[PDB]
């Protein structure tokens, strides 16, 4: 058993919206503010979940790993870094170029930490930040699997973002009788577009779930990300810091997950027309 | 034969780094500035491929018209599109969510496109938007298949940018001598980072290959986009739309393709460092 006695929780959500970078805070977060013992397994094979964290070095992947130096050179050493505040960072990576299926990489991955005992049990809090661009049923793997069965949607007010997290709910109601899986919720990363907060609550209400944080967007990512670090170890007192400790709140306290009511075609179009998007 | 008299290429890349507006303004200037018959089939769920060219209407993907209205509302009235000097628009649409393959759902929307001969006999450029974040079986199934021989990958000075391309080139390698799939060149989304063209061009020698365009980054893009449409119809005097129409000339006389040489993990890794990403 992965994790028995933390709360694991997989963050999904289309990219080039900031979802790493708020699942990086938001990890942050607990682990400052909250003393938690947390640990990221990136499974985003475009995306590095982890580098702030580990304060701009780039971990090798675990499929890199394997397909360069051998299964041998997959060693808890080499895969799991420790950074800020003690969070401890893996990267799944991607499949064998033009061949290999990508969420079953993943779940390679997972598998190959569980057999070197790589989740700690004394864990607080686990995330496995997996790509939601295509809800393919090779990323729909961690939902069939069970890996965690919190699942959080990063969506932004942009067309393809809520297409996405729409999806990502239909996966997720796909499975949620045969492996428990639920949403949490739905966290926005603003992009500022008029009227985007009650876009969200619509979005949220026809999904039959809520909106655990509104992400503000402030230029203090920027300036921390440029130090390759997170905005909770770049200044905690700011109120970005803030918004994101408060998300971690209120992930880490959640305890009311839905089924969710996924909306059709006809239904989301109507949406971003009325939102002008 | 799908438009067997047409230059077919297949343009791959990360999302977020503007592979999406780089192909729809080469098709725009292919059809503006050389009156050639255009078609864009676009390959990547998680993005919009035609929507500049049908002026800001998101056009309904085949995949989603099959599984909401059923394989007779499949037509092409429904799913072909005509826009800016008569390109013609196709979207393959994503997967079953979190049941299908995505590579998959491309394939059997190319293949519902051939038997209702939506592909013009005298097209003389067809563009299949493939995406290139991850070089999985699936996305990687239009080189299997030879959808298109000549490749094009699009990157920019970023680290994950430069890693996917890498990967796409592997992934052509894996087929060059089962489907004649051939890298064409690389186009450098410029990102405007120190070093960004020498970058390019190492990336380039490193892998046996060619800079067929470096576009730079010109605030009239989003000027355009935000009037719904290509930089070619919003002002085709600039000088974005000239870098677009030699892009297009470079494309389309292109005669000289190759088997790549992609980089090493080690040998990533070091061409980063020296440019420091
Ligand atoms: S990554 Fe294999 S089904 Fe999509
Ligand atoms: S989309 Fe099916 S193997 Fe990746
Ligand atoms: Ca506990
Ligand atoms: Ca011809």
């Amino acid at each position: 058993e992965i994790a028995p006695d933390a709360k694991k929780v997989a963050i999904y959500g289309k990219g080039g919206i900031g979802k790493s970078t708020t699942t990086q805070n938001t990890a942050a977060a607990l682990a400052y503010f909250f003393d938690k013992k947390v640990m990221i397994h990136g499974c985003d094979p475009k995306a590095d979940s982890t580098r702030m964290i580990l304060h701009g070095k780039p971990q090798d992947t675990v499929m890199d790993v394997l397909r360069e130096e051998g299964e041998e050179a997959v060693t808890l050493e080499k895969v799991r870094k420790i950074g800020f505040k003690d969070i401890l960072c893996v990267e799944s990576g991607g499949p064998e170029p033009g061949v290999g299926c990508a969420g079953r990489g993943v779940i390679t991955a997972v598998d190959m930490m569980r057999e070197l005992e790589g989740y700690p049990d004394d864990l607080d809090n686990l995330f496995f930040d997996v790509l939601g661009d295509v809800v393919c049923g090779g990323f729909a793997m961690p939902l069939r699997d069970g890996l965690a069965q919190e699942i959080y949607i990063v969506t932004s007010g942009e067309m393809m973002a809520l297409y996405a997290a729409n999806n990502i709910a239909k996966g997720i109601l796909k499975y949620a009788e045969q492996s428990g899986v639920r949403l949490g919720g739905i966290i926005c990363n603003a992009r500022n577009v008029d009227g985007e907060k009650e876009l969200m609550d619509e979005f949220c209400d026809k999904l039959g779930t809520k909106l655990i944080h509104y992400v503000p967007r402030d230029n203090i990512v920027q300036k921390a990300e440029f130090n390759k670090m997170t905005v909770i170890e770049f200044d905690p007192e700011c109120n970005q810091a803030k918004e994101y400790r408060t998300l971690a709140k209120n992930i880490d306290e959640n305890d009311e997950l839905v089924k969710p009511t996924p909306m059709t075609m006809d239904e989301l179009e109507e949406l971003v027309v009325k939102y002008g998007l």
